[PDB]
C-alpha cells in the first residue's frame, strides 16, 4: 500500500499509519550542535553473529527493500535486556544521485545504509509483538561509502539477480555477519526513535555506527539497479531505487555518543 | 485543528487534509550537485517597481504562520515569459536555541532563515489566489539568510514585529526598497518547478533561490525568533512562531538549472 514515491510516498503515510505523523520519528541528521558524549555507551557485543554455513537463511525482496532473515540465537549483549536479531535490509538512493543512507552525518548523506533488526526477547516472544511496545526494537545501522570491493557485502550482493521481483526469495548460506559492521564499533550514535518505515512505530533504540564501511563503484550500482519494487508480470514495472525517508525534525533533544574525541 | 509544523498537525499530516502536500513536485529541495545543471539560457531577472515609496505604506499581517508583507501589483519580475506581478513577501526561521530554518538547503546545510517574495502571473490572472491553482502560475524569489551583519534593509520589516505579535494583528510598514533584500549578484540563481512549501501545497510555483545568502545579525534572528505567536492574543493555549520551515522533499526525478556554471 506504501511506496517511497507518488500517491502513496512518505508525506501520505500518516493516512493509514499514524505514527508515521506522530513522536520520535527517524531518521534524523546527526549534527555537532545535538551531540552529547555519554559514559555509560559501553561497547556492544555481537552475539550468534557467526552464521552456521550449515544453515541458509532466507534473503527476500518484499516490494520495498531487499531483507536476510536472521535467527533468534543471534542477539546483542550490552543493552538492559537481549535484543535479538530478526532480519537485515538496506536502504540506497540510484544511480543518478547515489546519496541514499538514511541517517545524515552533519546534513550529508552516505551511498547507503544497511539495518540490522533487533527485538526484545526478554520482554516479547517475537518481532512483530515486539514492535509496538516499550522497550520493543534495536536496530543497528551502518553507513555505507563507495570505495574498495567489500567480499563480506557481496555474501548477499551475490544473489540480488534471485530477488528481482517483488516476492522472490532466495537461500543464502550463513556467514559472520560482524563482517558486515565497521571499524571501531565501539564509537557509536545512540538515540531514541522509529522504524524508518510503515508502521513507524517509536519503538527503536537506534545505534548508528560512527564509521562507514565501503562498497565499490561495481557494488553499490549493482545494488541500486539489481532490484525491483514490482511482481515479475506487472506490465508497468517499478525500479527500487531511493528507499530511504527523508530526515526528520529532532528539536530539544540529543544524540548520545560513546565518543569524546 | 490547523496545520502547523509540530505536533499531531505537523508537516508529516498535512496531506490527510491537504492531498497536493502528498503530491508531485514539492518544495523545498535541498541543492546539490548531483541534480544541478548550467542553463545558459537562464538571463538576468529585472526587478520592476520594487523601490516602493516611503511616503507609502504597506500592511505587515501575523497570519497565524508566519508574517507577510503585502506588496503592490505594479511591482514585478521582468524576464519570466509572462510578466509576474508581486503579492507579497514573508520569511521561515528556526529557533533561538537553533537559528537553523531555511527551507532550502545548499550542499545539506541549512541557513539560518529565508525570505520569500511571492508574485503571480498577472498576464494571464485576476489575482494571486486565482494564479495559486495554475500550471506556472506563481514565481517565488528566494533568499537565503545567513546569521552575519545587522541589516538594515531587514531592520525595515524586523522593527515593527512587536506590532503583529499575534495571529490576525497588522501594522504598516512605510515602503522602500525591496530589491535591497536581495543579495549580491541576482544573475546567479537556482530555478526549478516545485511547490508552495505550505498547505495546500499547490505544484504551481516556478521558484528561483538566488546563488548568494544574505546576512542579518544574531539579535535581528533573535527578534524574529521570539517576537511572534502563532494564535490570537486571547488564546489561552498559545504557541509561539518557531521552526516554521518544511523539511526538503524529495527530488522525483527533478533537476535543478542554475544561471551559473562555476
Ligand atoms: N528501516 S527499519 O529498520 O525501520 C525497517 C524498515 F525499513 C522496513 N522496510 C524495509 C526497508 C524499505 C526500504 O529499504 C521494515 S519491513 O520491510 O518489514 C516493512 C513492511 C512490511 O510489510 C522493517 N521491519 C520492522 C517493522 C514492521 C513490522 C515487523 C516487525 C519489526 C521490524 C523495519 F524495521
Ligand atoms: N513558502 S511559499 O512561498 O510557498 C508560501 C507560504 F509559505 C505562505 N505561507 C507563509 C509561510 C508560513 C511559514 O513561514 C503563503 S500565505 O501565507 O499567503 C497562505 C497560506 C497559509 O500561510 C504563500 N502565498 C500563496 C498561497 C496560496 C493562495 C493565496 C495567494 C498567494 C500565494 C506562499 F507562497
Ligand atoms: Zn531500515
Ligand atoms: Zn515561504
Amino acid at each position: 500500500k506504501w511506496t517511497y514515491f507518488g500517491p502513496d510516498g512518505e508525506n501520505s503515510w500518516s493516512k493509514k499509519y499514524p505514527s508515521c505523523g506522530g513522536l520520535l520519528q527517524s531518521p534524523i541528521d546527526l549534527h555537532s550542535d545535538i551531540l552529547q558524549y555519554d559514559a555509560s555507551l559501553t561497547p556492544l557485543e555481537f552475539q550468534g553473529y557467526n552464521l552456521s554455513a550449515n544453515k541458509q537463511f532466507l534473503l527476500t525482496n518484499n516490494g520495498h527493500s531487499v531483507k536476510l532473515n536472521l535467527p533468534s540465537d543471534m542477539h546483542i549483549q550490552g543493552l538492559q535486556s537481549r535484543y535479538s536479531a530478526t532480519q537485515l535490509h538496506l536502504h540506497w538512493g540510484n544511480p543518478n544521485d547515489p546519496h541514499g543512507s538514511e541517517h545524515t552525518v552533519s546534513g550529508q548523506h552516505f551511498a547507503a545504509e544497511l539495518h540490522i533488526v533487533h527485538y526484545n526477547s526478554d520482554l516479547y516472544p517475537d518481532a512483530s509483538t515486539a514492535s509496538n511496545k516499550s522497550e520493543g526494537l534495536a536496530v543497528l545501522a551502518v553507513l555505507i561509502e563507495m570505495g574498495s570491493f567489500n567480499p563480506s557485502y557481496d555474501k548477499i550482493f551475490s544473489h540480488l539477480q534471485h530477488v528481482k521481483y517483488k516476492g522472490q526469495e532466495a537461500f543464502v548460506p550463513g556467514f559472520n555477519i560482524e563482517e558486515l559492521l565497521p571499524e571501531r564499533t565501539a564509537e557509536y550514535y545512540r538515540y531514541r526513535g522509529s522504524l524508518t518505515t510503515p508502521p513507524c512505530n517509536p519503538t527503536v533504540l537506534w545505534t548508528v555506527f560512527r564509521n562507514p564501511v565501503q562498497i565499490s563503484q561495481e557494488q553499490l550500482l549493482a545494488l541500486e539497479t539489481a532490484l525491483y519494487c514490482t511482481h515479475m508480470d506487472d506490465p508497468s514495472p517499478r525500479e527500487m531505487i531511493n528507499n530511504f525517508r527523508q530526515v526528520q525534525k529532532f528539536d530539544e533533544r540529543l544524540v548520545y555518543t560513546s565518543f569524546s574525541q
